[PDB]
């Protein structure tokens, strides 16, 4: 692979604020940035050097989009994994869409990371509704309580049914449509991590600090850099899986890993992303080089970035509900942004997203300074005046 320089054009497959994010990293560098994307307010197509507004699946413009650039990579882990090899016919697809087919589907990312020797949590796999039909009660009950999660990723806890007995894994499953899922095991957590690593076509990979993640309804709300509650045993563990993962995938660009901490101290794996994400939000304003910056030495071939912390930093999303302090059925009030500027530790990130909605990432805020508690104080001063917490 022939380095591709500084003055290419990058083509990004999905045009969402990790697009963005990708556009203000490779423009810095010289490169120009090409996104496709079928929505005319993109936010990643607003700040790109071209927007081909157009489907995922749209030969025409795959054609146009791999003629025009020299790499192509992708911010939307639900993309056509044939759209990538259609382009990767005529340019240099980075993560391939054999990477991506294994890690966008909930079924075979388990089976893959189990075959990695990386522990993932007890769970039934559900191919079909025939499938459901010919297995008994026990062997769901195995399992149980725990949740029906489809194998086609729902952001957001979407495509997830809390199910208690096997005649609830039996109505949520025809409540999915009878689409492929698999049934977890609910576990004890005591914490979530995830670990976050880039890996280079030649074998070559580089490892940033555990984070640890906290989730609301779902979604993550927000993360803590290096994870304050992992000991650097666990860091080791957590970052050599995500890398041997990485390695017998033969992944090229950023992978993030997420793992459960149980109450007996087991790392438990659970979900991986083929692409930067957003608890790497904060490598922007905490590290040498940013996860996007990873995803465009990666897939231009050339060396990745340090990926040193020079600041503790937490993480607080941004949703839409902040937009509604009286409630969703009352008028939206801008939130006060004013106020958040103010406070030192805080790097404002909003995306240009037009319209707030409930459950609607809008932004994250980054809060680093010399020490992690100083950090962690100053994003609750903000949570409160945000609303996100009382
Ligand atoms: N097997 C499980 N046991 C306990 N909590 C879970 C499990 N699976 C998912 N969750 C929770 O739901 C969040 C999002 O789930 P997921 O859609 O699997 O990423 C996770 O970060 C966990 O907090
Ligand atoms: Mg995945």
């Amino acid at each position: 692979h022939s380095p591709i320089l500084p003055g290419a054009w990058l083509g990004m497959v999905g045009g969402g604020q990790l697009g963005r994010m990708f556009c203000f990293a490779a423009q810095a560098m010289g490169y120009r940035v090409a996104v496709l994307d079928p929505d005319e307010n993109s936010p990643a197509g607003a700040v790109a050097d071209r927007h081909l507004r157009a489907a995922y699946n749209d030969e025409a413009s795959l054609t146009e989009l791999a003629r025009l650039c020299a790499a192509v990579s992708t911010e939307f882990e639900n993309v056509p994994a044939a759209s990538l090899d259609f382009l990767a016919r005529t340019t240099f697809v980075s993560p391939a869409g054999r990477c991506v087919a294994v890690a966008q589907d909930r079924i075979a990312e388990k089976r893959f990371i189990a075959s990695s020797g990386v522990t993932v949590a007890p769970h039934v796999v559900i191919e079909s509704s025939d499938a459901l039909a010919a297995l008994d009660d026990a062997k769901l009950e195995a399992v149980l309580p725990g949740i029906l999660k489809t194998a086609r990723m729902g952001y957001d806890g979407k495509g997830q049914i809390r199910v208690r007995n096997a005649e609830e894994v039996r109505e949520a499953h025809a409540s999915l449509a009878g689409v492929p899922c698999v049934l977890e095991k609910r576990l004890p957590l005591k914490f979530e991590v995830s670990a976050l690593i880039a890996r280079a076509a030649s074998g070559a990979s580089v490892v940033y600090p555990l984070a640890q993640n906290t989730h609301r309804d779902g979604v993550l709300s927000h993360t803590i850099v290096p994870a304050p509650d992992a000991s650097p045993t666990l860091v080791q563990q957590a970052q050599q899986a995500a890398l041997q993962i990485a390695d017998k995938l033969g992944y090229v660009g950023v992978l993030c890993v997420e793992f459960f901490i149980l109450e007996d101290g087991s790392l438990v794996a659970n979900e991986m992303a083929p692409r930067p994400h957003n608890s790497g939000h904060y490598t922007v304003d905490a590290c040498a080089t940013s996860q996007f910056e990873q995803q465009v030495r990666a897939m231009t071939g050339m060396p990745l970035g340090d990926t040193r912390q020079h600041s503790p930093a937490v993480m607080l999303n941004i949703l839409g509900d902040v937009w509604f302090p009286d409630g969703p059925k009352r008028p939206a009030v801008t939130p006060p942004w004013q106020e958040v500027a103010a406070m030192p530790a805080a790097r404002l990130h909003l995306y240009g997203k037009e319209e707030a909605r409930c459950g609607r990432k809008m932004g994250h805020v980054n809060f680093t300074a010399a020490t992690l508690e100083e950090a962690r104080t100053a994003a609750r001063d903000c949570a409160r005046l945000l609303h996100i917490i009382t």
